[PDB]
């Protein structure tokens, strides 16, 4: 038995913890560095058989807010002491994600309205395209938006499923059946782009009170049309949030 990933990438660290894992590796042949994802995959045949129909239709997902596919390939080893592992690899982003972004820019000087409205509008791009292609993320979180080389916002890993301050609270209590709870995750991280956090207390405490819509004075006086769309989105009732579609056309966005 030959190990494909092993062959073929000289491993450097890993980047995820998982509970499958994420290395960075650099691909022999081509000399690129990847983000590779090992999962292990169910023993069921039709648990597997549901994974893979999945891989095959984000395959083919192509936008500039969707981190950029390469390969996918299976290794079934023999037993170190019928386990069977998925790989993916994907364009390797900027180490330094959305939540170190804003935890390096702690003054309203450094969170300049006009970029913060632009960074935004990338990550509900993005969740528009994934909803148009019946599609939900189900995992945005500023640990979880990268930006390319090239610095484009892309939202983070989602999908092939075998920190709870950004999912809705119906993603908390029973499965998320909507596919609202994006919309919810896209709320907190607008309000957060826009209200940079001096310590960590403040961050947890503000953004929990966010959450039950106790949002702090200076913000709603500071920026009163987002304070609304805010609102909208973090409406305690999913079928009255707004589509991915709807935020993108709200006139905030309009000229920049
Ligand atoms: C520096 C860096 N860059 C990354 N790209 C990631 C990633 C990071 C980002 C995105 C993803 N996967 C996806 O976007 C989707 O799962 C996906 C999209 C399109 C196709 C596929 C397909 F392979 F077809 F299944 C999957 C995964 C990781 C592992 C995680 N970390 C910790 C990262 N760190």
């Amino acid at each position: 038995y030959i190990s494909r990933y092993l062959t073929d990438f000289e491993p450097i660290q890993c980047l995820g913890r998982g509970g499958g894992v994420v290395f960075e590796a650099k691909n022999k042949v081509d000399d690129c560095n990847y983000a590779i994802k090992r999962i292990r995959l169910p023993n069921r045949e039709l648990a597997r058989e549901k994974v893979m129909r999945e891989v095959k239709a984000l395959a083919k997902l192509e936008h500039p807010g969707i981190v950029r596919y390469f390969n996918a390939w299976l290794e079934a080893p023999p037993e170190k002491w019928p386990k069977v592992y998925l790989y993916i690899q994907m364009q390797l982003c900027r180490k330094e994600n959305l939540k170190d972004w804003m935890n390096g820019r702690c003054t309203i000087e450094e969170r300049e309205r006009s970029v913060c409205l632009h960074i935004f509008l990338q990550i509900a791009e993005a969740v528009e395209f994934l909803h148009s292609k019946g599609l939900m993320h189900r995992n945005l979180k500023p640990s979880n938006i990268f930006f390319t080389m090239d610095d484009v916002v892309k939202v983070g890993d989602f999908g092939l499923v075998t920190t709870k301050l950004y999912m809705s609270p119906e993603q908390i209590h029973g499965n998320s059946y909507s596919h609202k709870v994006d919309i919810f995750s896209l709320g907190l991280i607008l309000f957060e782009l826009l209200y940079p956090f001096s310590t960590q207390m403040e961050r947890v405490r503000t953004l929990t009170d966010v959450r039950n819509l106790k949002f702090p004075p200076l913000f709603t006086q500071k920026y009163p049309c987002e304070y609304v769309m805010v609102q909208d989105m973090l409406s305690p009732s999913p079928m009255e949030r707004p589509e991915a579609i709807n935020i993108i056309e709200n006139a905030v966005f309009e000229d920049l």
